[PDB]
């Protein structure tokens, strides 16, 4: 009942955002649309190689992956999450340089910064792959840190509240600054709201759901959890929905 569902969510995640590369390659192709390629690609990694494990993960309760297997999905997960996450921080500051900058180029630095925001997420690999070896379950599929708790809290503050509150500054300053300065840019940071909106909204749920259940006694919600899990992945390739609607030029491009 619910595996041909989710079957089909990846199915559709995988199409629409292979589709968006084609238009992406086809033509656009400027300073114009610049990052949105990170969070198509991010998008790709977490539906592609997150799901499939997913629901091979949830169909039963415990299916053993395999120690390196898990570890390396894992790490794919952890880092598609903030490579996706970092990837909108660098496409609001760039957005930020562009509309005040020049007052006081953007191509060139552009493939720098992602490269930057990738190698900042893979840097997260580490941490997974030492935690007894220099830095002191196979049935299990965690292959994690669970009895230290103040070390899960500290990564979910640095993955999700500080880049939060980035978020908000950002968009109040570009708010300000459009206010200040004063209907293409209007609808631009419509659709940047829109999908900071469906962002926050969609993928808040598990983080304080985990974030309360990194130490409770009540903590026995597995069912809500996996709700949450897929609620999330859901709201990862909606991103990419959300996006196309509001650019009637992209979907002109996407028609055909």
């Amino acid at each position: 009942p619910l595996v041909v569902v989710l079957s089909t969510i990846c199915l559709v995640t995988v199409g629409l955002n292979l589709l968006v590369l084609y238009a992406v390659r086809s033509e656009l192709h400027t300073v114009g649309n610049l990052y949105i390629v990170s969070l198509s690609v991010a998008d790709l990694i977490v539906g592609a190689v997150v799901m499939p494990m997913n629901i091979l993960y949830l169909l039963m309760s415990k299916w053993s992956l395999g120690r390196p297997l898990c570890l390396f999905w894992l790490s794919m997960d952890y880092v598609a999450s903030t490579a996706s996450i970092f990837s909108v921080f660098i496409l609001c500051i760039d957005r930020y340089r562009s509309v005040q900058q020049p007052l006081r180029r953007t191509k060139t630095r552009a493939s720098a910064t992602i490269l930057g925001a990738w190698f900042l997420s893979f840097l997260w690999v580490i941490p997974i792959l030492g935690w007894n070896h220099f830095m002191q379950r196979e049935d299990k599929c965690e292959t994690d840190f669970y009895d230290v708790t103040w070390f899960k809290v500290m990564t979910a503050i640095i993955n999700f509240y500080l880049p939060t509150l980035l978020m908000l500054w950002f968009y109040a300053k570009i708010y300000k600054a459009v206010k200040r300065q004063l209907n293409r840019e209007r609808k631009a940071a419509k659709q940047l709201g829109f999908i900071m909106a469906a962002f926050i909204l969609c993928w808040i749920p598990y983080f304080i759901f985990f974030m309360v259940i990194a130490f409770c006694k009540n903590c026995c919600n597995e069912h809500l959890h996996m709700f949450t899990i897929w609620l999330g992945y859901i709201n990862s390739t909606l991103n990419p929905l959300i996006y196309p609607l509001c650019n009637e030029n992209f979907k002109k491009t996407f028609k055909r």
